[PDB]
């Protein structure tokens, strides 16, 4: 239902997530400057779901969108080569997800943590 919430540029911190040109990114750099005696920020983010580098400049008082992140847990049911079928531990619904490019030891019966944000999903950690 809800995709993103509005927040002031000025409240953003490195390591947080923000929407830039429609892409949810993790902030890796923030430069804030005050001209004379309104502040302005330059934000550099890298995609959470895709390999992309985005950036924007905006007054610190402006509003920007931040994706609302759904943190979930599921159980690995099957590993078909590259993609893994997991069962969400709350809905008992099944979904197929790509196997994280650099993930630890994944195997059936095991539990994972995955996230959904603005219609996209990604496996983040192995909960076991």
């Amino acid at each position: 239902m809800p995709g993103t919430k509005q927040v002031n540029v000025g409240s953003l911190k490195v390591g947080q997530y923000v929407m830039i040109d429609g892409v949810p990114c993790e902030i890796v750099d923030i430069s804030v400057s005050k001209p004379g005696k309104g502040a302005k920020a330059r934000v550099v983010g890298i995609g959470i779901f895709e390999k992309v580098k985005k950036e924007f400049v905006a007054p610190t008082s402006s509003k920007v969108e931040v994706p609302i992140i759904d943190r979930r847990k599921g159980q690995v049911l099957a590993i078909m080569g590259d993609m893994v079928q997991i069962m969400d531990l709350q809905t008992y619904e099944t979904l197929e997800l790509p196997i994280p490019e650099g993930i630890e030891g994944l195997e059936p019966g095991g539990e994972v943590e995955y996230i959904e944000a603005v219609g996209q999903y990604k496996i983040t950690r192995v909960i076991g």
